[PDB]
């Protein structure tokens, strides 16, 4: 099977790919930052946990060319969930790549909505620039890529959108940005996990975009929540958010904390997600393995109810 490696790996998306590239037999390395006495004891604890499970972790900076080069000579695929922050520094993961010159993949850390399609609100329009101008970098040096546009993270959003908790009350507030008839696609982690590994060995995915509709996750905020109060068994009290306000926020709010409304607004208002069809060049992922299904919205919710959906995430 093909070496992969993955950058951002013990990131919130990141561990779902390593286990998932693992429990589809491939031999997983990642690279990760070298760790501090003020790491997180939850990136330590990960790094321990994915060596005992067989992957190879190699410890250095972005910034070590030579030694980039060296570990991606002997692999096959890169795969980076590298966070906003770090989306810049791709740039010499690109460049380590065409220097080794062996690899057969290159998945950037796109993993959201189609950035060369949508214009959203200036403060998300300006970190989205930036994974465009890596797009334009890894087209440049000819790379073999895929952009993934995975749409919602499930257990993210409806840990975000609904709160769900052990004992939940008619009080507990339900905000709906806009009028809530957009629709967006809500697809849980672990298929997003499973659906890019696979992405990534296939050669119909080859230098294009990918796109997770699972027909099944596609709902608008109001269909979201009916779901969940008949789930819930209770109604809750539903606030909404207006256009108006949330493009206000944007404006008046300081960075980065302009940027969270901007993306609920791209997302729940404008409709990126789904304001588009599939192009012709455009793959649509769940059409493309028989053998593997993306978790319908009911069973991510059901996952939640059940106590064994992933908990809270900034
Ligand atoms: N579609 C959606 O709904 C959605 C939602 C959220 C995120 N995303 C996308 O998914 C991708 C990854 O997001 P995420 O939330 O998974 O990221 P995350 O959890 O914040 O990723 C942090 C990861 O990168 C490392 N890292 C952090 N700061 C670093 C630094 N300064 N230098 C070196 N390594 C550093 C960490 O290693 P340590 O263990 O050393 O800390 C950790 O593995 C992004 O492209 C993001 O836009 C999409």
């Amino acid at each position: 099977m093909e070496k992969i490696i993955i950058y951002g790996g013990t990131g919130y998306i990141g561990k779902f790919m390593v286990r998932a590239s693992l429990s589809f037999s491939h031999p997983t390395f990642i690279y990760a930052r070298p760790l501090t006495p003020d790491s997180t004891p939850s990136s330590v604890q990960l790094r321990e946990e994915f060596r005992s499970m067989g992957v190879t972790i190699i410890e250095g900076e972005m910034e070590e060319h030579e030694k980039m080069v060296s570990v991606l000579k002997q692999v096959d695929i890169v795969i980076s969930a590298l966070p906003f922050p770090m989306i810049s520094s791709q740039i010499h993961i690109i460049n380590a790549i065409k220097a080794a010159g062996n690899i057969k993949r290159f998945l950037p850390s796109d993993f959201g909505c189609e950035e060369d399609r949508i214009k959203p609100l200036p403060p998300f329009e300006s970190v989205l620039e930036k994974k465009r101008i890596i797009r334009r970098a890894i087209e440049a040096a000819a790379l073999p890529y895929t952009y993934v546009s995975a749409n919602c993270f499930g257990a993210y959003f409806v840990n975000y959108l609904l709160h769900p908790s052990p004992h939940p009350n008619r009080n507990d507030d339900i905000v709906i940005y806009g009028t809530g008839e957009t629709k967006f696609v809500l697809n849980y982690e672990e298929d997003i996990a499973k659906y890019t590994i696979k992405v990534a060995c296939d050669p119909r995915c080859c230098n294009r975009i990918v796109i997770y509709r699972p027909p099944k996750n596609i709902i608008s905020q109001n269909e979201l929540i009916s779901l969940w109060e008949a789930k819930s068994g209770l109604s809750f009290k539903k606030v909404h958010m207006p256009d108006e306000q949330l493009v206000r926020l944007s404006q008046e709010l300081p960075q980065p904390q302009n940027i969270p409304v901007s993306i609920l607004h791209s997302i729940f208002v404008k409709g990126d997600l789904m304001s588009y069809e599939m192009r012709k060049d455009d793959i649509e992922a769940s059409n493309l393995y028989p053998e593997l299904e993306f978790t319908s919205i009911d069973g991510l919710l059901d996952l939640f109810i059940s106590g064994r959906a992933p908990p809270p995430t900034l």
